[PDB]
């Protein structure tokens, strides 16, 4: 059994190792999505791994980094793909939600990354 | 291999009667949910796919209409109706019916969501 | 003219006493329900709005309390509780406090809805 | 008229408004996945079947949508203060003196959150 | 005033007769096309809705079926099946069956579509 | 670390091996989804995979024939189910995106098929 909860946020940021036409290179930014994957037992009595709540809870300070950010300027994330996000995000929570199995990324509708600690 | 999969939403209420004493959960309320079979299987040569999605409908139907415009609680085994416990409860009924059932999710809102797996 | 609106969703119960014996929706159910607040009115030319989303969603804050992991039917003025009553409802409960409101939509499920305008 | 068509584009950008308390999330450096829409209203043509050929509303807005796309809204002249309503209204500005039948501009800074200027 | 609206999905062939030879939309092809009627009436008292939602879905089944899973080309009234026409042709089907009828919206893909009020 | 991106292409087909009556045997057609996802070590240089825009572009050619097309002219697509088309996908694109590991397609909002070769 695995959980998972969706989260948006919005934020600016600008690939700086692209050549200098591409667009990403350009200062932008995205309504970013962040799905954030729990594996584990689910309890008899609860009946759920973890309250949505806590997991919530746990993301906020990491949720509110990101939010209405400018990405680059967050340690870590001086080149803020797709894929460098989603392991920063693992980074910052596996620590404190330990049955995290994966964090997607979507930087757009259309685009996104899966990372699972690999 | 090849997975195939299908998503069905339906209206339902439910509480949760296992949650600490002002949880928002354990009041009455409802959601739009939505469920999806995931089937997998060899794909046929001839039809060119693994199952019809008209068997699949078929067989979910009664499971469906059973969930569908209800209160969930009154179900018996879903007395503790947690997206957990109904994505098993779901696997439960429909994978005796559909042999090539490998997993089923349920989201009780946009952003909220299970994958059962039958472990 | 110019128009502003914000989308909120909340997860609630309710059932339609109106109905005919057998109908579904006079079943004990729930919905995912969406509801967005239309604002018309002059922008600002300092804020460059004509109105802070913060201040909308601040505003209708105490009404989406009392709608969200609710039982509809139990609040006074939701007894019949149809996307129209509830439209209606909504913009009563808000326009005291948000004067420029000029429609309420309400969503029952992803295909279905209606719209007040004050009429 | 009877007739209005639509046609919807995203673009990624940057913004951060100038006029909003210190404290202000929304004055801070960020950016959304922007949609625009764009209305025009006009007589169906009985040949052709359509008020305008989707591929010249596409070039004719395609210049200003370059600006907008993958940039820095604030350093664009007439967005210094690029909230949802100053972008609908400039955008209007850019496009209706080349698409004469365009009778409104959507923009969503996020799915829930836009606003529609019609002139 | 209050409106009421309800969408439907229905998966279709077509292909425009009218558009220079080599336009892409001038070849056959389908899309997942979206209806939306909007009726707009009083809210009867005792019922607390305008209409049934089932009402509407029954009498616009009949045309639903022609639409769905066919080509529109085939159709008489749909021979430039396009937007528009395809509106148009909607409203002139339902409106009889359907007198509080105010509005038609056609969507051939997700970004893009009309609106047909007669 | 796996990358995606979806394309949506608007397409008309039939399915030709289905009983008489069927709906799905009558000419008709769909806005197709189709996801490709790539998996590989991520570049520490660039932070990706690989550049959008290069996927994007290796998918082209073949993006060029399924959309406003009908699928059964298609060589490999007579028979054109979600399956059929996703199998189909893997094998034009595959040979030219060697990290790609899973075609999606969808071909309605609620029905789609994950091939993984
Ligand atoms: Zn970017
Ligand atoms: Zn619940
Ligand atoms: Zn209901
Ligand atoms: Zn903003
Ligand atoms: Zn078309
Ligand atoms: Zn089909």
């Amino acid at each position: 059994t695995t959980l998972f909860k969706d989260f948006t946020f919005e934020a600016a940021h600008r690939l700086p190792h692209v050549p200098e036409g591409h667009k990403c290179g350009r200062l932008h930014g995205h309504s970013f999505m962040v799905r954030l994957e729990i594996t584990g037992e689910v309890d008899p009595h609860t009946g759920w791994i973890i309250d949505f709540a806590e997991l919530k809870a746990a993301f906020k300070p990491t949720y509110e980094r990101l939010d209405h950010h400018y990405l680059n300027d967050i340690p870590g994330l001086e080149n803020p793909t797709s894929e460098v996000l989603a392991k920063w995000i693992w980074d910052q929570v596996k620590p404190v939600v330990p049955l995290l199995s994966a964090v997607m990324v979507k930087e757009t509708c259309t685009a996104g990354c899966i990372y699972r600690g690999e």
